[PDB]
DNA sequence: TTAGGGTTAG
């Protein structure tokens, strides 16, 4: 029964049925049968990817207590989850713990830390870790390079991101659609959309086929350069090439339309995505709430905020800030303050944007 | 057989 139950949970986890996997896991522990490390790693990954990091860390504690020894996969998964949640110090603490326990980190472990460091803007530390990895005889692959290229591009260090891309090719590491898309994004964000479009052409000529993420990146870049009509033309064509738009495609176009004040069309796409089975998320609702509030349609923005909660979508700091900005600009400071208090009550931490927005409203 | 990279909102 131990092997059958473990294969089942590991199977369900692989199939993305986390709650069903968790159920059989509890059921196997009720019947006193011991879960294996693959089962624990699968559940820890699922929980981490669902944002349920405290539950992931609880399972990590549970396997240690039950005498199930964490391996490189266990630590790498948790380091990934902690890093994605901006909990860099804890991710690094876990990396120091695995090393003290004689568990050998590999290229995946190091790439995961490089990613978490780069996302927290600690790019120099990511560059130093990349040098450290090489000194230990760990060979970076296409994923490791792409990770750093992304960190560099996000800090607007495009000349260094392209230098690293050239170094990578010089070492015989072949770029894939992800490497090219990363650069297309970086270029597009640094006001170099034309270079990004030339690189997209050079990518295709090298036999690299774009995926939906490549298209979403081009759509984003076009919109930012005041070329929303070309973004919409690319989307209206995207379907013909067989590429299926996803939640991000819709979120990006909704943002572009909403920023241009073309709110009716943004809402048309919101209805179109729902008809096509594409499920709106926190980004979809927050983008529309911002579009509505900025166009003076504050009551609609507040009603959409109610709708979002009713659909089980959890508002974040971005959602609260856009409404605080909306309420503040309309002179509804009492409501903006209550919302600032409600957000704090839900454990949502304000950032500099939240503070400066609220001060601007109260200061008028 | 579980773990790493690219896209979107204030």
């Amino acid at each position: 029964n131990s092997v059958t139950y473990n294969t089942l949970i590991s199977g369900l986890g692989k199939a993305g049925r986390l709650e069903e996997a968790l159920e059989l896991f509890e059921e196997m522990k009720e019947k006193g049968i011991v879960p294996d490390v693959v089962t624990y790693n699968t559940l820890i990954s699922g929980l981490g990817k669902a944002g349920r990091l405290e539950e992931a860390l609880e399972l990590f504690e549970e396997m240690k207590e039950k005498g199930i020894v964490p391996d490189v996969v266990t630590y790498t998964t948790l380091i990934s989850g902690l890093g994605k949640a901006g909990r860099l110090e804890e991710a690094l603490e876990l990396f120091e713990e695995m090393k003290e326990k004689g568990i050998v980190p590999n290229v995946v472990t190091y790439t995961t830390l490089i990613s978490g460091l780069g996302k927290a803007g600690r790019l120099e530390e990511a560059l130093e870790l990349f040098e450290e990895m090489k000194e230990k005889g760990i060979v970076p692959d296409v994923v490791t390079y792409t990770t750093l290229i992304s960190g560099l591009g996000k800090a607007g260090r495009l000349e260094e991101a392209l230098e690293l891309f050239e170094e990578m090719k010089e070492k015989g590491i072949v770029p894939d659609v992800v490497t090219y898309t990363t650069l297309i994004s970086g270029l597009g964000k640094a006001g170099r959309l034309e270079e990004a479009l030339e690189l997209f052409e050079e990518m295709k000529e090298k036999g690299i086929v774009p995926d939906v993420v490549t298209y979403n990146t081009l759509i984003s870049g076009l919109g930012k350069a005041g070329r929303l009509e070309e973004a919409l033309e690319l989307f209206e064509e995207m379907k013909e090439k067989g590429i299926v738009p996803d939640v991000v495609t819709y979120n990006t176009l909704i943002s572009g339309l909403g920023k241009a004040g073309r709110l009716e069309e943004a809402l048309e796409l919101f209805e179109e995505m729902k008809e096509k089975g594409i499920v709106p998320d926190v980004v979809t609702y927050t983008t529309l709430i911002s579009g509505l509030g900025k166009a003076g349609r504050l009551e609609e923005a507040l009603e959409l905020f109610e709708e979002m909660k009713e659909k089980g979508i959890v508002p974040n700091v971005v959602t609260y800030t856009t409404l605080i900005s909306g309420l503040g600009k309309a002179g509804r400071l009492e409501e903006a303050l209550e919302l600032f208090e409600e957000m704090k009550e839900k454990g949502i931490v304000p950032d500099v944007v939240t503070y400066t927005t609220l001060i601007s409203g109260l200061g008028k």
